[PDB]
């Protein structure tokens, strides 16, 4: 079944994480987790739908990324039987890569390597929520509210089963790369907030 296949893939990632996200011991992989989520928001911004992306480092050492784009699609596509968002979040060598030389692997890898991940989508007048634990959804994507805003928010807590040594996000690593990303995708506003020490930055080119 999908269930079994979905779990086999999450297990493949968990078993050889470095190969998918990058080195799990020097902070390469850990920060890549953030840039992988941001990359999909960047794509939405390059297509003209998202104007601002906000990256927040929380005091519990989770990170959220939010955008003001269209929201990830919510409907159940016939042939998978779960929301399109859930397929994106669950269906699948970076080992020795360094920094910007890493290849894009998709947000399902971030999900597999997160102790917890929350997805919130504002789309078609409605707020939708799904929670995952090491990639396994708690429940099907669900409507929790009504809204006239649109956007996508991912918050994730990196698994301490995967990441060792460098386990806390370094503001400056995120600042440096997010600044480069805003330069490399002109027009897009990126904000970085650190709730640990109140640091904030706003990167934009025009
Ligand atoms: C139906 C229809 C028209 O097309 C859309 O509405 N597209 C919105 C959309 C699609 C796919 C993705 C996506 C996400 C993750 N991996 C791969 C792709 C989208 C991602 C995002 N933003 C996003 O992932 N932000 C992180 C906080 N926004 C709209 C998306």
């Amino acid at each position: 079944s999908s269930s079994i296949k979905v779990l086999k893939g999450l297990d493949a990632v968990r078993k050889r994480p470095g190969m998918y996200i990058g080195d799990t011991d020097d902070g390469t992989g850990l920060h890549h987790m953030v840039f992988e989520v941001v990359d999909n928001a960047i794509d939405e911004a390059l297509a003209g739908h998202c104007k601002e992306i906000i990256v927040t480092i929380h005091a519990d050492n989770s990170v959220s990324v939010q955008d003001d784009g269209r929201g990830i699609p919510t409907g159940i596509h016939p042939e998978e039987g779960v929301s399109a968002a859930e397929v994106i979040m669950t269906v699948l060598d970076n080992s020795y890569k360094v920094s910007g030389g890493l290849h894009g692997v998709g947000v399902s890898v971030v999900n597999a390597l997160s102790q917890k991940l929350e997805l919130v989508i504002q789309r078609e007048g409605k707020i939708h929520r799904q929670i995952y634990e090491h990639g396994v959804p708690q429940a099907p994507l669900a409507v929790t509210g009504e809204t006239e805003k649109t956007g996508t928010m991912v918050r994730f807590w990196p698994s301490l089963e995967t990441f060792t040594n460098v386990t806390e996000f370094e503001y400056e690593i995120l600042a440096k790369r997010l600044r480069e990303l805003s330069f490399l995708n002109s027009g897009v506003s990126i904000r970085l907030r650190d709730k640990r020490d109140g640091k904030e930055d706003h990167f934009h080119y025009e």
